[PDB]
């Protein structure tokens, strides 16, 4: 039987939204996505007899770890827990405005916040249905199953509810890191992580890899060198994994996407046996590819190259439709690719791993159920592991000698770097390396702070702009 081999790689990631000096974390999206994707997506594995990869980055680690061990000063959540008549004005503010970003998103489709909404003001029990319902509409499939009353209640909770539903909530984020050993420990899918603060090592190894894809752009003169840090980002982040799992990783996913020559090097000087890029870059390196191919680099190393639309279409298509169409829309393009090859093709499906669902009707368990329970059943396809992947004799392999520096975003680093703005915090990171005195410059190489600058009037952006320089200015003393 001609089969086709699919492969899931969900990408994990927060940036340290951690307060240096007052050790508070600012935004608590490190605690929402816990509480329903980080435990919930392998916990799939457990109900469907299918094959799901993970990648965890080291900095989303120490954060849960924070979280479980009950250190994490959140200033969101003490927001939510104090009871309703303690709460200053302006974190009630801070609660409304929370409430309208994610007003239109299917997951806070409760009635309840229809009408808080639209009243003028509000009481003490009106504000304990804000909290207890802002906590609730992150609730992921686990514990769906198990606040069924509380959530069908939709109103009238009280301040031991909403307690009871926190501890709950923090037995999920006490039980997740267990869960990815579980998985890799039972061969039901394999665990990968990226270097420690998902910086851009493309850029910290030779900037120059900017005028590959975008030749007139305009980048910061680098006074000084990145690449000592860009090992390290790598080399710390096998010293997390090794902590939690017991063993150095051997599969990594650039951030972004990112890979450059020089960084695949890294990767092979540091025992990076696979990495996985999007298929722009191999388009933009290689004449005529298929990205259904195992490739190896200079016989270093393996590279994998994801299909743009099929994880495109899950990361931004597929929340529109009914979960029974999106499933066979998939299944028909997967049916297309095993006749549009004569070999047997191997799928590479990557994408963020958290921030789809909130935007799918009931956080997408309808469409990852019938996804996973269709996949079980269709028999020309077989879910595979990382690993499964790498030793998988079926899968054909050509060897290529070069890349054209890019990222999943266009193919360039213009999502970080080339304008004004963007460049602002690459002279500012520049002139604190030259006075770096300690790690917490690693901090501040992370993609997110320059992903966030100068696009478009955004949210919270504000809290980026402060940490950021506040991971610069610690990092100097
Ligand atoms: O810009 C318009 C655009 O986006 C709109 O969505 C906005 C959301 O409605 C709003 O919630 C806003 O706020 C948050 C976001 O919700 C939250 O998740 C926050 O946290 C994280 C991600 O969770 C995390 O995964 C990480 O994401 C990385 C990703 O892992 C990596 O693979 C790569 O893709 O980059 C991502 C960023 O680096 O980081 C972010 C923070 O960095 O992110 C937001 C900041 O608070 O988020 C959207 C901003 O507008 C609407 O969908 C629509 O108008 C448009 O499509």
């Amino acid at each position: 039987m001609k089969k086709l081999f699919l492969v899931f790689w969900w990408h994990m990631h927060q940036p340290l939204y951690r307060e240096p000096y007052t050790g508070e974390y600012l935004l608590p999206w490190t605690f929402f996505h816990a509480v329903k994707d980080y435990y919930d997506m392998p916990a799939y594995l457990k109900d469907f007899e299918i094959k799901l990869n993970f990648n965890l980055t080291p900095v989303l680690i120490d954060q849960i770890q924070e979280y479980a061990q009950g250190k994490a000063k959140d200033v969101f959540l003490e927001a939510i827990r104090k009871d309703p008549d303690d709460l200053e004005k302006e974190e009630v503010e801070k609660l409304i405005e929370f409430t309208k970003l994610n007003y239109e998103k299917p997951i806070y489709r409760f009635e309840r916040i229809r009408e808080l909404m639209n009243k003028e003001k509000l009481n003490r029990e009106e504000l304990l249905d804000l909290q207890t319902l802002n906590l609730l509409a992150w609730c992921g499939r686990t514990l769906r199953k198990d606040l069924k009353d509380l959530l069908n209640k939709g109103r009238n909770y009280t301040q031991e509810e909403k307690e009871y539903v926190l501890n709950k909530y923090f037995e999920i984020i006490k039980k997740t890191l267990s869960i990815y050993r579980e998985i890799k420990e039972e061969g039901k899918g394999s665990v990968s992580t990226s270097p420690y603060y998902h910086p851009l090592i493309p850029i910290l190894l030779n900037p120059n890899c900017v005028y590959e894809t975008t030749p007139n752009v305009k980048i910061p003169d680098f006074a000084v060198s990145f690449r000592e840090d860009a090992s390290k980002h790598v080399e710390l982040a096998k010293e997390k994994y090794f902590e939690i799992f017991g063993e150095h990783p051997v599969y990594m996913w650039p951030p972004q996407a990112s890979v450059s020559n020089e960084a695949l090097e890294l990767y092979y000087e540091k025992g990076i046996n696979m990495l996985a890029t999007d298929e722009v870059i191999l388009k933009n390196s290689v004449e005529r590819a298929s990205p259904y191919l195992r490739y190896y680099f200079r016989e270093l190393i393996s590279v994998f190259f994801r299909d743009k639309t099929l994880s495109d279409l899950i990361g931004f298509s597929y929340h529109a439709w009914n979960a029974e169409d999106a499933v066979r829309d998939f299944i028909g393009r997967l049916k297309k690719i095993h006749e549009s090859v004569d070999f047997q093709p191997v799928v590479f499906v990557v994408l963020d791993g958290e921030n789809c669902w909130e935007y799918y009707e009931e956080n997408g368990i309808p469409f990852l159920e019938k996804l996973y329970s269709t996949l079980e059943k269709e028999e020309w396809i077989e879910t595979l592991t990382l690993e499964e992947a790498m030793r998988k004799e079926d899968v054909k392999t050509e060897v290529i000698e070069s890349v054209k520096a890019g990222t999943w975003f266009d193919g360039n680093f213009l999502k970080w770097i080339g304008n004004k703005e963007k460049n602002e915090y690459w002279k500012i990171l520049i002139e604190a390396k030259k006075k770096a005195k300690n790690d917490y410059i690693l901090v501040a190489e992370g993609s997110d702070w320059f992903w966030w600058q100068g696009e478009e009037k955004a949210p919270f952006v504000e809290v980026f702009d402060k940490l950021f320089r506040s991971f610069v200015r610690r990092a100097q003393e």
